[PDB]
């Protein structure tokens, strides 16, 4: 019970008050494992992560090419959670983001100081963000090896350190818009991803196809719940995770989105490159400045963890300072800088929501092409 000032999501606050136990209570599910991998031919390894080794394969009945994610040992409820989130997201008959926009059902946090963060622009159209969520096809467990495994849609993906340097300005705008649609959708479904980063964004460039994968750290948003802060990876951790503000929400994904975006635009990878947990916060404050950092700690009456007391005073780095001739083709306009500036804010309440980000001027050339 850490938090002094309490916080609620600006938007989609009450999804899991609307939805019941059978939707969000993953701990009280029983996983219906398939006894056999007999339906699948498992081929070669195509990727890995902290929690898995992932193999390409074929679903033999249909000949559809798939991937199989072999899960490393973890608490069993983490497995139930990933499965529940993936099935909630794929099984929704009418994705809320396909329905006509309802402002009063969107801006649900009615605190006067939170309402001031409503932007003058917003993408208010129905969209297909649900189609950017990876699809789970099966759950399997080998009887002999006892390895839990998740069968997904295959995406023909190239490592971001190869692909991203090739992308044009317009292509970055396109893909990042696709990512925002996926986030708007999972947020509308009362779910925070909490591990938004390039390795978790599959892109098939020739098919202009984007999928948001890796739902193993995702969690249901419940109003005033205090969550574990030891999630995501160091480089993408929002300030709330570092200062141990546990009452966070969907806006954590928008900090991650912003840090991913800042890396692509300024070609500094990763953008906040901490050499330790402690130094991760230092790298952030070196950029956003000490002054706003202290205003933020004051706003929520946060007592800084002990490790951060050796931090020096930093003057804010204007974003302009990240522009150079190597990156100016991506960074050399006011729109991208204002976008980044409005995502990468200490105060999570201040950050653009996915829908607000989608209506930002920087995405005009993408929005223009929708109709
Ligand atoms: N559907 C897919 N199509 C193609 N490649 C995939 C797919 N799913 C996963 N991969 C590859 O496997 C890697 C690991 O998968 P995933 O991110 O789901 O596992 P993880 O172990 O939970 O990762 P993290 O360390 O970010 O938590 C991915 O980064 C990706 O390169
Ligand atoms: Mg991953
Ligand atoms: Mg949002």
């Amino acid at each position: 019970m850490k938090c002094r000032v309490w916080s609620e999501a600006r938007v989609y606050t009450n999804i899991n008050k609307q939805r019941t136990e059978e939707y969000w209570d993953y701990e009280n599910t029983v996983i219906d494992w398939s006894t056999n991998t007999k339906d699948y031919e498992i081929e070669n390894k195509v990727g890995r992560g902290k929690y898995s080794e992932v193999f390409q394969g074929v679903k033999l009945d249909s000949k559809v090419k798939i991937v199989i994610k072999m899960l490393k040992p973890v608490k069993k409820k983490k497995i139930k959670r990933e499965i529940k989130i993936l099935t909630d997201l794929s099984n929704e008959k009418v994705p809320p983001t396909t329905l006509p926009f309802q402002k009063d059902q969107y801006y649900t946090n009615q605190k006067e100081d939170v309402l001031k963060f409503i932007r003058p622009y917003i993408f208010d159209q129905p969209h297909n963000g649900h189609a950017n969520i990876i699809h789970l096809f099966d759950i399997i467990k080998d009887p002999i090896s006892k390895t839990p495994a998740l069968v997904f849609e295959y995406v023909d993906n190239v490592d971001f350190r190869i692909l991203y340097p090739k992308l044009t300005d317009l292509e970055i705008r396109f893909y990042m818009f696709e990512l925002l649609k996926a986030l708007d959708y999972c947020h509308s479904m009362g779910i925070m991803h909490r591990d938004v980063k390039p390795h978790n964004v599959m892109i098939d460039h020739k098919n202009k196809k984007l999928r948001l994968i890796d739902w193993g750290l995702a969690e249901f948003y419940h109003v005033n719940m205090e969550y574990n802060v030891r999630v995501a990876s160091r480089f993408f951790k929002g300030p709330e995770l570092l200062v141990d503000y546990r009452m966070y929400d969907y806006s954590l994904d928008l900090w991650s989105f912003g840090t991913m975006l800042a890396s692509m635009i300024f070609k500094r990878e990763p953008f906040f490159h901490g050499t330790s947990n402690t130094d991760q916060l230092v790298k952030i404050v070196k950029v956003l400045g000490t002054s706003d950092f202290e205003k933020y700690l004051l706003k929520y009456e946060i007592t800084l963890p002990r490790e951060f007391y050796d931090m020096d005073q930093y003057i804010r780095k204007p974003w302009h300072r990240f522009i150079n001739d190597g990156n100016k083709h991506l960074s050399g306009n006011d729109e991208i800088i204002d976008l980044i500036d409005n995502l990468l804010r200490y105060d999570h309440q201040e950050r653009l929501t996915a829908k607000e980000a989608m209506g930002h001027p920087w995405f005009a050339p993408i929005r223009e092409q929708i109709e």
